[PDB]
């Protein structure tokens, strides 16, 4: 993640070398900063982004008019930003008959957009704004904003499964973590029509570019794990295989269990898992083999490297074994010196700056969206 300042600075960089992509952005709130952020983020991801911005609140206007500037632009990607905030206003101004059709009408427009067949579409879904008009009782009232929005987000996912060209960017899931209190800045919105806060902007640009990059064929394929204090608490060489911290019951071992469960999901979706550890190989494998509380087993690990050599060399060994790019690899290690040396000595490998407390690893990894993809 970058700051908006860094993203804007990047838009000034020399773009000659980079492959060009034409990106259209159309929204119902003010999009000028988001445009800058997307363009700069793309450049930092090695794309020369030519970004066309529709005029304020002309989404339907541009898409509905075949002679419009939008179609003349012939974009490679079309990013649509329909905000929950503006949909909330739309809903509030109509009677129950039209409110009952809020989701359906929006879904119709989305399908119409998909049917045009114009490059790939990236579409932000809708974080819930609970209006508390009914309280929680809103779930029982079809015409309520809460019901319509829940229906809308569900059917949007079904649209993405029907149209290979249509990608959602999960603004809703992103916002669920940070909260609207952080994502939305009322004072700025009132005076500028900008709906995302300054600190939210780089989060959304990064998540938008993650999708574009994945479609272009740049996505992570492999996760490399340290062992001690990364996937279990403690040091196996000193404490023994029976004594590593993992499993339910109170305390940090539970965090390692839940973290291993995340790794298990990656393996189950085709991510290659490798181990790279400063350990005797026999000792390093023992917990996988003997400790029943391990979630990960040896058969989940494609390449297992445990020795006393520097991890940079070991990662080259792993890369050569797998024949995938260093830039398709993620390396997780609790030791800052190990992280820093892999960063310096194996450029291309992504090395997340894990927080010191293992109880915070997973929520931190969530902020990085490491495993965006574009195929099942
Ligand atoms: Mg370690
Ligand atoms: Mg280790």
């Amino acid at each position: 993640l970058y700051t908006f300042k860094e993203l804007k600075r990047a838009t000034k960089q020399d773009t000659v070398s980079l492959p060009k992509l034409k990106v259209a952005l159309l929204g119902d709130t003010a999009t000028q900063l988001l445009a800058t952020a997307i363009k700069g983020e793309g450049i930092l991801r090695n794309y020369n982004i030519e970004l066309w911005e529709a005029e304020y609140n002309q989404v339907e206007r541009q898409i509905m008019d075949p002679t419009s500037d939008y179609y003349q632009f012939e974009p490679d990607y079309t990013i649509i930003f329909h905000s929950t905030h503006k949909l909330l206003e739309k809903h509030s101004l109509v009677n129950s008959d039209l409110q009952n059709k809020l989701a359906d009408d929006r879904l119709d427009f989305v399908r119409l957009l998909c049917e045009q067949g114009i490059g790939r579409v990236i579409y932000y879904n809708y974080p819930e704004i609970e209006d508390t008009i009914w309280g929680s009782y809103a779930t029982k009232v079809q015409s309520s904003f809460t019901y319509q929005l829940t229906k809308l987000n569900y059917e949007l996912m079904n649209i993405s499964q029907a149209y290979p060209n249509f990608f959602i960017c999960n603004l809703a899931g992103i916002s669920a973590k940070y909260g609207r209190n952080f994502m939305f800045d009322s004072s700025v919105y009132v005076n500028t029509e900008i709906i995302l806060s300054l600190d939210a902007l780089p989060i959304i640009s990064s998540r938008t570019i993650d999708i574009i990059a994945a479609i272009q064929g740049k996505f992570k394929k492999c996760l490399i794990l340290d062992l001690d204090n990364t996937i279990w608490g403690g040091v196996v060489g000193d404490d023994g295989w029976e004594n590593i911290q993992v499993g339910h019951g109170l305390g940090i071992g539970k965090a390692f269990t839940e973290f291993q469960e995340w790794v298990k999901k990656l393996k189950n979706r085709g991510i290659i898992i490798a181990v790279c550890s400063k350990n005797n190989e026999g000792k390093a494998k023992e917990p996988f083999e003997r400790n029943p509380e391990m979630v990960l087993k040896l058969d989940d690990i494609a390449v297992f490297v445990a020795n006393w050599e520097n991890k940079a060399d070991n990662i080259r060994t792993i890369q050569r074994t797998l024949n995938i790019g260093f830039d398709s690899m993620v390396f997780l290690d609790d030791n800052p010196f190990e992280r820093n040396m892999v960063r310096e000595h194996v450029p291309g490998v992504t090395v997340p700056e894990l927080p010191e407390d293992p109880g915070d690893y997973l929520e931190y990894l969530y902020t990085l969206n490491l495993f965006e993809t574009a195929s099942f």
